[PDB]
């Protein structure tokens, strides 16, 4: 079905195509959903870089992840605060993906914009009290404190995405994240401040993913977990290293930590689900790597190898 | 770009293809986003009708709109309450669209599932008090009482979709909806009950659209407006008639109304934006048709002809 391309083109998420042969990656195609979501007609944006949606309040770390990914010819999934032409604000989960036809590497770039404004505002109001049956059905797979997905969402997605990865021969990578000296932060600074530090770390981790299937969840009271698909070994090592550095650059003053700032120990394990098809083995390996990452660096990512 | 089909296939909204040559319209294709959103692997659903997501609490009017649209070989946009395989609940805005290749009418059907759970729960909590800067930025284009889009969203979309319709030679149809004897409902029953009747009518109108670009907005205190694209004259007459009948079937007891139940006067006007390119003319024509619909039937849809 070739018309399927044209019918999916008329979607509710923005679809943009940008030429990579030309400098600054100008937008070469814009669907109807993009103009409806942003207010910018196609005649106004064709041949221009899509940074007009950004303003001075944009997350510098997310835009930097976009730039690095495009220079390294790698996909990325970021959540951005974009402004429409009228001046209104909408939260955009942008997925960038290269286009490679017969080794024609990165001929163009695919940008899928999804209006996630309601999700951001609702999840932010979840840590406050703010009863409703439909709200409780939503909170089943959402942690109230951080607003991220819960351990149930991780384990269910682990089964689903394992079957999907074994079909397309894609890798499955699980990152076990633990806060260092968290009991010292709760005893000295306070338990409420530890919850505020949990939110700040959660908000920092829940961005700058590599692909749309990837996500972060809160596994324990101080533990987080990230699931990623289709990453090589080098990309997994860089992604895990940069995550530990991002929490370090937050520089939340921790008196109990010998480093002076709260850090993150990361232990990740990558596996090919098509070979062994053994679930929960990756989590066990990632938890053993997290244990090794505690004493090895206490502010580092250790791969179970 | 032919790989663009495969890259868009890996989206965050579910993509399903169903064969129409076979009875009950069995699902013939399922993307990764569908299994992640619903928990149903492809091996479990291929060759089956997608009604397994529905349960006894599903909106009967929305499922009936799906059935009628598929039998009439027409697209539809409905919001449904679907259940995942694990038992959790997610709100699904499903867009169905036929596939016609070289007059190969309705060879298959395209089903795009979009998780709009957060949007439903947030907009429902908007009529309650429930401050936040980001929430106020969202409430710019949202009416607090009904939860629908506001008059600003309608007028801006009217400019955007007018340019889009003139590009693809698509029709633009505007429906002017007004509540009959609304002051009699507020005086006798009460102003609060009139607001509850506004929500019930708004919740009924904000569903069972024909295409993903269509929407409903609250134009005035008792006035609603619907924008639709690509509808013929017969489809616009049936859609406007069925909307007046849906509010009538709600049967909210109105003592001041001679019919015994509150009704809806509808005055719609369809135009081809490529010809005249005169905005606000359709709204003026639709408002004159609404005035004629008041005295002509008081519970009918009148087309400005
Ligand atoms: C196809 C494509 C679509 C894009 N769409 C958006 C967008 O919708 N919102 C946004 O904030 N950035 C978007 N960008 C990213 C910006 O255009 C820009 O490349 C990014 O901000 C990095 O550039 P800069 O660091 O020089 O500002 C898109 C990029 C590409 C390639
Ligand atoms: C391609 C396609 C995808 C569908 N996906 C869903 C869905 O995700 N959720 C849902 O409630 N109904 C979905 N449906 C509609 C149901 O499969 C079914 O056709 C509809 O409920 C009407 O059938 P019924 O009245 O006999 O139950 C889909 C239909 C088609 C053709
Ligand atoms: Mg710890
Ligand atoms: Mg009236």
């Amino acid at each position: 079905q070739y018309l399927l391309e044209a019918i999916v083109r008329d979607a509710r998420d923005g679809i943009t195509i940008s030429d990579c042969s030309r400098p600054d990656n100008p937008l070469v195609f814009v669907n109807d959903a993009f103009t409806r979501m942003t207010g910018y007609d196609a005649e106004e944006v064709i041949g221009k870089n899509c940074r007009f949606l950004q303003r001075g309040d944009i997350n510098l770390s997310a835009v930097h992840t976009i730039k690095i990914a495009m220079l390294t010819h790698e996909p990325c999934l970021v959540t951005l605060k974009n402004y429409r032409k009228d001046g209104t604000i909408f939260w955009n989960e942008l997925s960038l993906t290269p286009i490679i036809n017969k080794n024609g590497l990165i001929t163009h770039y695919l940008g899928i914009q999804k209006d996630v404004s309601a999700q951001v505002i609702l999840n932010q109001t979840l840590h406050e009290e703010n009863s409703n049956k439909e709200m409780l059905e939503y909170l089943v797979n959402i942690d109230a404190l951080t607003g991220l997905h819960n351990r149930r969402f991780l384990e269910d997605q682990l089964v689903i995405q394992w079957k999907l990865a074994s079909r397309h021969i894609n890798t499955i990578t699980i990152f076990m994240i633990d806060i260092d000296y968290f009991k010292a932060f709760n005893d000295t600074y306070g338990h409420t401040a530890g919850d505020e530090a949990l939110r700040t770390i959660a908000k920092t981790l829940n961005n700058c993913f590599m692909r749309g299937s990837d996500f972060v969840a809160r596994y324990g009271g101080e533990e987080f977990t990230i699931l990623a698909i289709g990453m090589t070994e080098l990309q997994a090592h860089e992604y895990s290293t940069k995550l530990v550095q991002k929490i370090e650059n937050l520089n939340i003053h921790h008196k109990g930590s010998p480093l002076g700032h709260l850090t993150i120990s990361l232990g990740y394990s990558q596996a090919n689900p098509q070979y062994h098809n053994d679930q929960n083995l990756v989590i066990e390996q990632a938890d053993r790597a997290l244990y090794s990452a505690k004493v090895e660096g206490k502010n580092r990512a250790v791969a179970y190898r």
